[PDB]
Order: C-alpha cells, then structure tokens, then sequence
C-alpha cells in the first residue's frame, strides 16, 4: 500500500512548509536522532492510547479515535527524517494486522519505535500508510488538518509555552475530526482537484479555531 | 558500578511482594513483553522531564528532581523482568557520562528503550544504577520510598480508576523527595542496619499519605 508519488510529494511539501515556520533554517538546525526522538515519543502517545497497563484502571477502554491522531502526527516526523537522511544512509515482518487486535497493536507500534531508532524513516512513513489502511482511516485528509492545527499552534505562542491544548473539557485535536469527515479518500487523492479539497480542509481547520481571515494560509502557501 | 547481592536480593524480593499485590498469580500472568513495554513508557517519561521539543516552549527548563522518579521506575520494572527472564534467554556503548549534559541523558535514556525491547533487564538494572551514581541520587531510598507509594495506589484505588495522582497542585511522587532526605546510602546499604532504615523510609511514606496504622505494612512483610 502506498500513496501516489505526485500526492506523497505535497505532503512533504507541506511537511517542510511547516517546519521553515517553526524555523526558517530547520534543514541545518535539525538532525536525524531529532525525528528519531520525536517518533519515539508520539509512538509512547499512541501506545498509551491502548489500556494495556495491568496494574492501574484495567478495565479502561482504548482511544481509537485518538490513535488515528498520533499515527498522524508519527507521519509528520517520519516525512521530516526522509527530507533529511535517506533509508539507504520487510514491512509484514513489524507490522501486524489486524491493528484492531489491540496485541497487534501494541507489538506494531512499538516496532515503530525500533524503526525510528534506525532511522528508517521512509520505512516509517509506509508503515503509518499501511495502518491507516487497515484501520480504515482517511490519513491524508487527518495530515492537512492536523498539519493546519500546527500551523496554528505556532501562530498561538507554542514555542514561547502560553498555548492550552485542552480548553472547556476539549483537546484542540479532537475538534479535527469533524474538520476532515466530509472528506473521501478520493477527495483529497484525486489527481486533478486534490488540492481544493485540501484547501477546504485548511479553511474547516481554521474555522474551527476562529483564525482571524488574514492569518489563514491557503493551499498555494505551501506548495 | 552495582550494589551488594544481598542489597539486590532484598530488592527483588520487595519487588516480587509489591508484583504480588497487583495479582497474586503475576507470574504467570506476565510475560518479559510486559515489562520491555512498561520501561519503554518510563523512559519516555524521563525523556519527557527535559526541554528536547525545539518546536513548543523552548525556553522550558529539564525537571532533574523527577528524573529520579522515572529511573526508580525504571528498576521497578527491570527487576521485574529479570525475574522473569535472564539476560541469556557492554554499558559504555549505551549510557553517556555526565547524565548532567542533556544531550547525553538524550541519547542514554534513548538506548535504554533499545536494551527494554532486547530483553535484557539485567543491563537496564546496570545502567540505572551507573545512571544514579553518576547523578549522585540515593537510588536504594528512592526505591523504598517509590515502593510504598506503589502499595498505597493500590490500597485507594489505582486499579480501578478511583485513584487521583495530583491534588492541591501536589503530584504524588513530589512527595517522596522530602521522606528519603534524611538518609544517607550506608544508611540504606548498611549491611546490618539496612532493614530498619528501609522500614524507616516505608513509615515516613505512610504518614505522608496519612495511611492508617492498621493498613501500613512494615519492612518484614516484604523479605
Ligand atoms: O519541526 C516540527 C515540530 C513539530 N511538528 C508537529 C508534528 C506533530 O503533528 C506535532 C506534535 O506536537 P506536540 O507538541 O507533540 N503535541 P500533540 O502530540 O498533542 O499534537 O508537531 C512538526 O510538524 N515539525
Ligand atoms: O506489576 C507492577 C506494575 C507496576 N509497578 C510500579 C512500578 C512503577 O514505579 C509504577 C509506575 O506506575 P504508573 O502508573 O506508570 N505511574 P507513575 O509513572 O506516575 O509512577 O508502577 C510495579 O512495580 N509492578
Ligand atoms: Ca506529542
Ligand atoms: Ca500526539
Ligand atoms: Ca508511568
Ligand atoms: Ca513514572
């Protein structure tokens, strides 16, 4: 399973779109082991969103909905490693399907962290693809939204630390979800008009947090 | 680096006794799984106590006080697998000296994960001692103290999810700082004296929680 080369070329568009505004010189700032760290972590996220300890509330319930967010978010640091640091520098042997076996589960994910380790970030990438295949989730249309929260986040003061994720009992990623619904897998994939879905993807995102019309960055923006 | 073998002993031992209350069938309940997963999510919580995100609040200082919460941690859970599996089933290559430059904690805390998912709990027992003697932290008294804390989330209950971690701004583990001050490392190595100081430490961690006298369990119910 694999995405079109022209579609997978706009996601790292957007990928480095992204990271040139958290800093103008991230291709000379950042190192692979960063990508790495950061992979590991938002992996750590996802495991936790199984109840998979023994020893505190056993009979929780996993967060599937919040699984497809830190998949999202794995994609956004394994399509930054590839930018920098080629594989070079398979995929039935770590992944286990179906991923709705929370066991699989959580021996696939943590697989991803090995993978990290390695710095098989494209490896990575077809992996977080594959997932979103068998879990039955538009990845594409989760990447532009969560890439547009990101985007906001920035604008909002993260990097200085004033930003609240969680306002009035709501995580600022669970209002992506109904951002991305309306969309198909053909939408936001079909050759010719992909990229107005992506842009009515942006604009459900920044509706959704009341950016002001002229902070908001269209589709051409990035690409 | 590494402590007497009775010192471990009685490790383990309290460590097995603690597994024992969370069931009292662990051991046949548990695989070496369980434990590469738990460690791997400890290690991320001590990653977590540094300012490694470049993109969110960059200015944030590393939290060096619960960096001793997670390592002791860490041993809880690498003296559980060992019991469960050898190493069968070096140190220099993985941690980094001083733990006191954050890149080196970076890459140390990293490798630990690596040593976690191989399945060798006896290295990651190593490394967390080597790592407690380089930062110069009373790891057998954080042990002790941690230990009771672990009981006592399970006396109000942690399994069932009743259980509350931070009240009044005060999480829990802060707590423990101020019960293990007061002893030195002969205090809690002494070959013959050990015992009442690690029964010591278990009182104070008690009347810190406020834990009623008939439900305190003292040094011996462990060994
Ligand atoms: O140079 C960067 C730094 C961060 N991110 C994004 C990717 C990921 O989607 C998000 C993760 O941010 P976080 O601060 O860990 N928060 P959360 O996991 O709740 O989204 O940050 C980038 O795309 N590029
Ligand atoms: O079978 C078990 C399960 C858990 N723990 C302990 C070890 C560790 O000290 C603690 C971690 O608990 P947590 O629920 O992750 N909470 P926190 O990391 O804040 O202490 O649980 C055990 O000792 N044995
Ligand atoms: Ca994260
Ligand atoms: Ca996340
Ligand atoms: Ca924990
Ligand atoms: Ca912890």
């Amino acid at each position: 399973v694999s995405l079109s080369p022209l579609i997978l070329r706009s996601l790292a568009e957007l990928q480095d779109g992204l990271n040139t505004v958290v800093d103008k010189n991230w291709r000379q700032l950042r190192r692979p082991g960063d990508w790495s760290l950061a992979i590991t972590m938002e992996a750590a996220e996802l495991l936790d969103s199984y109840p998979w300890k023994w020893w505190k509330n056993v009979k929780a319930q996993p967060d599937l909905q919040n699984v497809k967010i830190e998949l999202t978010d794995i994609l956004h640091f394994s399509l930054s490693g590839a930018m920098q640091v080629s594989d070079e520098n398979d995929l039935a042997d770590f992944m286990f399907f179906p991923l709705s076996d929370t066991n699989n589960a959580l021996a696939s994910f943590q697989n991803i962290i090995r993978l990290a380790s390695l710095q098989r970030f494209q490896l990575v990438t077809s992996a977080v693809i594959a997932a979103a295949d068998d879990i039955g989730f538009n990845l594409v249309a989760y990447y532009v939204a969560k890439h547009t929260l990101n985007g906001i986040r920035q604008m909002k003061g993260y990097k200085d630390g004033t930003y609240v994720k969680v306002q009035k009992g709501v995580e600022d990623n669970e209002l992506l979800h109904g951002c991305i619904s309306p969309f198909s897998l053909d939408d936001v994939t079909n050759e010719g008009n992909y990229k107005t879905k992506w842009d009515d993807i942006m604009h459900r995102v920044y509706d959704a947090f009341g950016t002001p019309k002229e902070e908001r960055l269209n589709i051409g923006h990035w690409l």
